[PDB]
């Protein structure tokens, strides 16, 4: 019943070893190998031994000699055996690109055989093992993802110096018996009513010994006793299907924020001769989903019979595919202080630990095939990626395989894309469903994230029209446009593109020089945006953040200007997803932003960065998707109220007020008692009339109580009286062009306010801590203390992450307060006493004590 991961290696260049044979026997040799933990490409080794400079910071990585990667690598440790008794296998995956697999002097499989980053290999070793000091080499092969069936950085950033060759999973030693237990999993299946479920529980059993065996595989699931014999000839693998089990009032997997996320269990022992021989444990969720086109055409889901608006983004693992497991549980609880419900994997996808943390809290997940590379080799023409051969179809058969048992019970799985940007021919798609078939993979199968159909599975009903750099807020609300990205059908992967970081992550990654060319010049390539001359420097943006907000004075001046615009474009790009779902023709069904968070420290496609921090990409994602939100339609001027709660709510007051920069009141309107439906439904406050007399720049604030009287969304925009237009006719693929700007410059100008603050502390049992700050407008004039930032910093004025606040970003008329709870880990401090920098646009900058 053992597995057991090996927990690290030696590596070193091939370069280095003459007789490969030499490599796995005891005793071999490791003066000047590098060791590494599990889960390491190369690069991650040898930045863990500090060979190579940090390479998220300036062009670092530039200086890597690359040709040091051209050829394998060896990865080596010792495996001490106390026993022969048990039969011992090698069963893992990750392996990119392919490996020549040692052990104690023989060759046990080669690159042929292991070939494929997903494709899993359990190997018989007990013939070439003995008691005591066992050894175990592989020669992993070079990585090029436009050749191998692996993973690739497409333009994202750049290219990491050795391709991510190694391997970035776990290799476990398995021990058993006569008989090994695989592939246990639990088909389930919920009534429409969700008060019963059925379960047939699959497992595989194979007899590896030179004798015919009885086998009883048996344990529990779901709480529930099973039990089954059966035969096995020498050498024989039987799948063993168990009788149906009903469960009743099963207690039922949810998305986050509609109910819990409880997993069951299936345990289970394959016993020979009333002997434990093999056990497996895992877990399953009681959930059912559903992705259907509608009537529109559009791709729909829902789960457990609700349908939902997929709010989400693409997400990415480390450059370097560096593995750390509260790393990983702290993304995915940043989609939920988003208000996100999904996360989009193109490719990379993870280990297995970030999906039952995914299961866990409840975070969708929309795995699948990346494009640009080899995997769409054989459809995508003239973009990256070699035509197959016919090698390359049985590892992709396999890899699907190894994907869809890894995949299968996990909950927070609601679709698998077989394509991307291609749909794949008709060869590979039967490979793919045949794959899935063996493996009760019963998810829906999206075929492409772009329109393309695939033969098989037919429409997509995703589109992926771009822009993927800057456009105006207004664009989002486009549904006029067939061939752009506006709020209709399902956008699979979008965005206004520049998104610069905290002065705080910048100043990390980025010199002066480079930071000085960045708002002096947009037009300079930056290494961190992208390898990609399309996307390689920031001009679209620069271009519209100068005319839009006016010309930069400084840094200081154009990062400030950046929040503000990167704010203000997310929030649009979302909230117009949000009002157009309910739309009777070509609803909204889908909106992934690309991307959460980037592989790197990066200047654009991220939310979150590199290290965690919080900007207004940030908080405009946060805004946008509040569980119960009040919004303004840049388009016609009307304010709606979204419900992403589970529940009908009523009672509702909504109220929209206009003013000048100078703090003029020119409109108000209070619409007392609005209802709206649940899970993400809307209602119309009032439509905003044409009014007169606005400074050029002026504020919008909408604020939403409920029947207590209690606040439940603010929502301040700054607007223009200068409309944002497009040039339609001149888009191109990833962005359309302005005809004309909306002048914002007015902020510039707006009054000094102020705040107003108070600080503290209380730290928890659960090793969390919780800072509350109050927060108020102290101005004796009209002004409003407008767009104030807090962050939770430690005594050199460092900010402390990951954090997690309930709001931020706030604005606040004179006299009114607001306060404010981050939470976070209490030894992510180091040490130090807890304070709150403050920021406002137009208040200064005070730090006080927590
Ligand atoms: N999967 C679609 C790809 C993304 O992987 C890529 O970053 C983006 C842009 O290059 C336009 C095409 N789109």
């Amino acid at each position: 019943g053992n597995a057991t991961p090996i927990p690290g290696y030696v590596i070193q260049s091939s370069a280095q070893v003459s007789d490969d044979s030499a490599v796995s026997k005891p005793g071999f040799p490791t003066s000047g190998w590098y060791p590494v933990s599990s889960r390491s490409t190369v690069y991650a080794g040898l930045l863990q031994n500090g060979k190579y400079a940090d390479p998220f910071y300036s062009t670092n990585m530039q200086n890597v000699p690359a040709a040091q990667f051209s050829v394998p690598w060896w990865y080596r440790t010792d495996l001490n055996v106390d026993d022969t008794s048990s039969r011992t296998y090698l069963d893992f995956s990750g392996v990119l690109s392919k490996a020549d697999v040692w052990v104690n002097g023989t060759k046990v499989a080669t690159k042929d055989q292991v070939n494929g980053a997903y494709t899993r290999h359990d190997l018989d070793i007990t013939a070439q093992v003995h008691t005591g000091v066992n050894s175990v080499a592989f020669k992993v092969y070079p990585n090029d993802p436009n050749r191998d069936l692996s993973m690739g950085w497409i333009d994202w950033a750049q290219t990491p110096p050795d391709q991510n060759m190694g391997i970035v999973r776990d290799v476990l030693v398995r021990r058993s018996g006569a008989v090994a237990l695989r592939s246990a999993h639990v088909i389930q299946k919920l009534n429409s009513a969700l008060d019963h479920a059925d379960l047939t529980v699959k497992a595989d059993v194979r007899n590896d010994s030179a004798n015919a065996v009885q086998t009883t595989v048996a344990g529990t699931v779901a709480g529930k006793p099973i039990s089954q014999t059966v035969s096995l000839a020498a050498k024989e693998r039987k799948t063993v299907t168990f009788p149906l089990v009903g469960l009743d009032r099963p207690n039922v997997w949810w998305p986050a924020g509609m109910g819990g996320q409880h997993r069951y269990d299936l345990d289970l022992t394959a016993s020979v001769g009333g002997t434990p021989s093999d056990a497996a444990k895992s877990k399953f969720g009681v959930r059912d989903v559903k992705a259907t086109l509608n009537s529109s055409g559009g791709r729909q889901y829902s789960v457990n019979g609700k349908p939902l608006l997929i709010r989400g983004g693409g997400y990415t693992p480390d450059l370097f595919l560096r593995w750390n497991e509260t790393a990983a549980a702290d993304k995915l609880k940043y989609v939920l202080n988003l208000g996100l419900n999904t996360v989009r994997l193109e490719g990379h996808i993870e280990p297995d630990e970030f999906f039952d943390i995914a299961d866990d809290l409840g975070v969708l997940t929309m795995p699948g095939w990346e494009c640009c590379d080899k995997w769409e080799g054989q459809v995508n023409g003239e973009e990256k990626g070699e035509p197959w051969v016919e090698s390359d179809y049985p590892i992709a058969k396999a890899s699907m395989f190894s994907e869809a048992e890894r995949l299968r019970d996990h909950p927070s799985v609601i679709s698998f894309h077989i394509g991307s940007d291609f749909a794949p021919d008709r060869r590979i798609e039967q490979g793919y469903l045949d794959a899935m078939k063996a493996a009760d993979f019963l998810l829906p199968v999206i075929p492409a994230a772009s329109a393309r159909p695939s033969p098989i599975t037919g429409a997509s009903g995703m589109k992926m029209n771009g822009p993927y750099d800057y456009v105006p807020p207004v664009y989002w609300y486009d549904k006029s446009q067939k061939d752009r990205g506006g709020a209709w059908s399902f956008n699979s992967e979008t965005s206004a593109g520049v998104d610069i970081p905290t002065m705080d992550t910048l100043k990390r990654m980025m010199s002066a020089s480079e930071l000085d060319t960045m708002w002096k010049n947009p037009s300079a390539k930056q290494y961190h945006r992208s390898s990609s001359d399309t996307f390689g420097n920031l001009k679209l943006f620069g271009d519209a953040l100068t005319k839009r907000y006016g010309a930069s004075a400084n840094l200081n001046d154009f990062v400030r200007k950046a929040q503000l615009s990167q704010y203000e474009n997310v929030r649009a790009e979302f909230e117009s997803h949000s009002r157009n779902y309910t739309d009777s023709t070509n609803p909204s069904t889908g909106l992934i932003y690309w991307m959460l968070n980037s592989p790197w420290t990066s200047l654009h496609w991220q939310l979150f960065d590199a290290y965690m921090d919080q900007n207004g990409a940030y908080y405009g994602a946060k805004k946008a998707n509040e569980p119960l939100h009040i919004q303004y339609s840049h388009d016609n001027r009307s304010v709606v109220v979204i419900n992403q709660t589970s529940n009908a709510v009523s009672g509702l007051t909504a109220t929209t007020k206009l003013y000048n920069l100078d703090g003029t009141e020119k409109y108000s309107n209070t619409k007392t008692g609005l209802s709206v439906g649940a899970l993400g439904a809307k209602a119309t406050a009032v439509t905003v009339p044409a009014v007169s007399g606005l400074s050029t720049t002026y504020l919008a604030k909408n604020v939403l109580t409920d029947s207590s009287g209690k606040e439940v969304s603010r929502n301040v925009y700054w607007l223009s009286t200068k409309a944002d237009t497009l040039n339609w006719g001149g888009s191109d693929w990833y962005y359309t062009p302005q005809s004309a700007f909306a002048d914002l410059s007015g902020l510039n100008n707006l009054g000094q306010s102020a705040v107003g603050a108070t600080a503290n502390s209380v730290a928890g049992a659960d090793g969390t801590t919780t800072t509350t700050v109050t927060l108020k407008n102290t101005s004796g004039g009209r002004l409003p203390a407008f767009y104030v930032d807090s962050k939770v910093v430690d005594s050199a004025g460092k900010p402390v992450l990951p954090v997690e606040w309930n709001d931020n970003a706030v604005s606040l008329w004179p006299g009114e307060t607001t306060t404010l709870t981050a939470k976070y880990r209490t030894a992510d401090l180091k040490g130090s006493k807890p304070s709150v920098r403050i920021s406002g646009w137009n208040t200064g900058t005070q730090t006080v004590p927590a």
